[PDB]
């Protein structure tokens, strides 16, 4: 895509060490199927590109940008070692749009009824064994 753009979060790197536990395989077969499939994912799908959005100063706020597609590529090619990891990409994920937009905005209602239901699949994670 354009050089304007960053280029995207990190989804492969043979040096970092990769693990799948139990909690992880919740993660990519209960929490991001659940997302990615509802009604208000489309935004969050992909990395934010300021260029097409006209959103120049994007990236000038955004300094750690995340969204689902990148953890979907991160949880299918096990890029993580533990849960936390992934829980806070998606945590980063929400952060920025709810940093970037303002409390009204049909984006900001997007991700908090996503939010919501990662809170309600995240409270059900199952112990690590
Ligand atoms: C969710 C987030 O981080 N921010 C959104 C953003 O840039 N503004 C949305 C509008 C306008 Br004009 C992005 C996901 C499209």
């Amino acid at each position: 895509g354009s050089h304007m753009n960053p280029p995207p979060p990190e989804t492969s790197n043979p040096n970092k060490p990769k693990r799948q536990t139990n909690q992880l395989q919740y993660l990519l077969r209960v929490v991001l199927k659940t997302l990615w499939k509802h009604q208000f994912a489309w935004p969050f799908q992909q990395p934010v590109d300021a260029v097409k959005l006209n959103l120049p100063d994007y990236y000038k706020i955004i300094k750690t940008p995340m969204d689902m597609g990148t953890i979907k590529k991160r949880l299918e090619n096990n890029y993580y070692w533990n849960a936390q990891e992934c829980i806070q990409d998606f945590n980063t994920m929400f952060t920025n749009c709810y940093i970037y937009n303002k409390p009204g905005d049909d984006i900001v209602l997007m991700a908090e009824a996503l939010e919501k239901l990662f809170l309600q699949k995240i409270n059900e994670l199952p112990t690590e064994e």
